[PDB]
């Protein structure tokens, strides 16, 4: 049972749904059972979103109208350009019609009332998915081979209530996928949506499809999933700033986690954890380039004998020092700290704090900052007479964070003296050291404008050895 996702650039057109139609139909012949997972066409859902706040805000009907006639064309010369036979085309276009009619209905909608809720935010947004899945669908049958195009709720996702980011309540994959692969269908599941135990359409969070792909490959005890994306595989860091990155061949499920940091474009490591749990392989696949080998991402660690494996890195950041002699001990100030930046949803992507317990340095991303001091001034106040914990609050701009990563650095005595002493010799600065336990990741932060030279330094010391 393959599992095979595809990103919006990869049906970001009609000629290129019908080539990872003809991609699916080859793997039909090898595995006999089949499931697609498809995303909205490149840039629909940022429209959608867009459109989304410009019928909330600046209530206009024509501008809608506007909106509604692109995604129709768009659509439109996508099915154009994807099949051939002109029976299939006309039963295609009538879905997309039908779509594209409820999209228009609810986005005159939220102008009319000047009202858009989280739940009409997710149904609205659904519209890429539930666009792009008829028509790669109908390319497939196209291709001549029986599939539908499924909602992430047909499918048997079923969420909480928490559009926009909602996560899996239970599946239901075998129930309403395995009759169909029984007849020999191809199933093409809109990736990124969900449904809520009510009914209602849920999101699972930008990057979405890739989970969707994880938690089918997991309800149907799937034998791979593979994700097909516009890359080679995984690469040991990003080639816009080493061209001379490589392809790396094998990911333990653990280094892909730590790989992916908030925000990208990477795979979570929620579509990593029904993989590894059930010890399915996660093969990363590049559409443009079909013939790559791409990225294994198994349990069968083995110790391939290379320390680090791969460097990441994260721009976006800021750099908070929070202190005080007041929080040493058994004070709740850590239980504080981050509830004031739970309220405030500002996601902290690294902690340390040193043995006098005086000081704990954090790293968030840029347009978070005001957010956090904001939110720590609520659950404080920022001398000691004062009932007041903390004294001061540091704030650090134009900073990076940089990652090393391999399974090969565990024992690996004397690497971090290595990885370290390359930074300095790069002419950067080591601002905050955070090596947790699993010695698989080090965490480290340097000012931005060292990053180009610290992850080249990084990158031919360690990669290309
Ligand atoms: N519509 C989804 C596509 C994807 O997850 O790749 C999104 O914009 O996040």
């Amino acid at each position: 049972t393959t599992v095979m996702k595809f990103g919006g650039t990869s049906v970001g057109s009609g000629e290129r749904i019908r080539h990872v139609a003809k991609i699916v139909t080859k793997r039909k012949k090898e595995d006999d059972d089949v499931v697609v997972v498809v995303s909205a066409m490149s840039e629909v859902t940022n429209a959608l979103v867009e459109i989304s706040q410009q019928a909330l805000d600046v209530r206009d009907i024509a501008k809608v109208g506007d909106f509604i006639k692109f995604i129709r064309e768009k659509h439109y010369k996508a099915i154009e350009e994807a099949i051939k036979s002109e029976e299939i085309k006309e039963e295609v276009k009538k879905i997309i019609d039908s779509r594209i009619e409820e999209l228009e209905k609810v986005l005159i909608g939220v102008a009319y009332l000047g009202e858009l809720t989280p739940k009409s935010r997710d149904y609205i947004l659904s519209f890429g998915e539930r666009l792009s899945s008829p028509i790669l669908s109908g390319a497939i049958r196209d291709l001549g081979e029986k599939s539908i195009a499924l909602e992430g709720g047909e499918a048997g996702i079923i969420t909480d209530n928490n559009f926009g980011s909602a996560r899996v309540k239970r599946l239901e994959v075998k129930e309403r996928l395995l009759p169909l692969l029984k007849e020999g269908i191809i199933p093409v599941v809109t990736g990124f949506i969900g449904t809520t135990e009510e009914g209602y359409i849920t999101t699972l969070g930008r990057g979405g499809s890739d989970y969707s792909a994880a938690l089918i490959g997991y309800g149907l005890d799937a034998d791979i999933i593979e994700i097909w994306t516009d890359v080679s595989g995984v690469y040991t860091t990003d080639p816009r700033l080493v061209p001379t990155a490589r392809r790396i061949p094998k990911l333990s499920y653990i280094e892909a986690m730590e790989l992916a940091y908030f925000g990208a474009k990477v795979l979570h490591p929620r579509t990593i954890e029904p993989a590894m749990e059930k010890g399915i392989p996660i093969l990363v696949k590049n559409t443009f380039e079909p013939e790559s080998e791409g990225t294994l991402i198994t349990n069968d660690m083995e110790m391939s004998d290379s320390i680090v494996k791969a460097i990441s890195t994260i721009k976006n950041v800021a750099l908070i020092n929070i202190f005080g002699a007041g929080m040493v001990g058994v004070s709740g100030t850590a239980a504080r700290i981050f509830k004031a930046l739970g309220e405030e949803e500002v996601n902290v992507i690294l902690i340390s704090q040193g043995s006098s317990e005086t000081n704990i340095s954090l790293v968030v991303s840029e347009e978070d900052v005001d957010k956090a001091l904001k939110a720590l001034k609520r659950e404080f106040g920022d001398s000691f007479l004062n009932n007041n914990l903390i004294r001061d609050v540091s704030v650090d701009k134009d900073v990076c964070v940089i990652s090393v990563v391999g399974a090969g650095m565990r024992g690996a005595k004397g690497i971090a003296g290595k990885i370290f002493t390359a930074v300095s010799e790069s002419g950067a600065n080591i601002k905050m050291i955070a090596q947790g336990s699993s010695e698989v990741n080090i965490s480290f932060v340097i000012d931005e404008k060292d990053l180009l030279n610290c992850v080249r330094k990084l990158h031919e010391k360690f990669i290309e050895k």
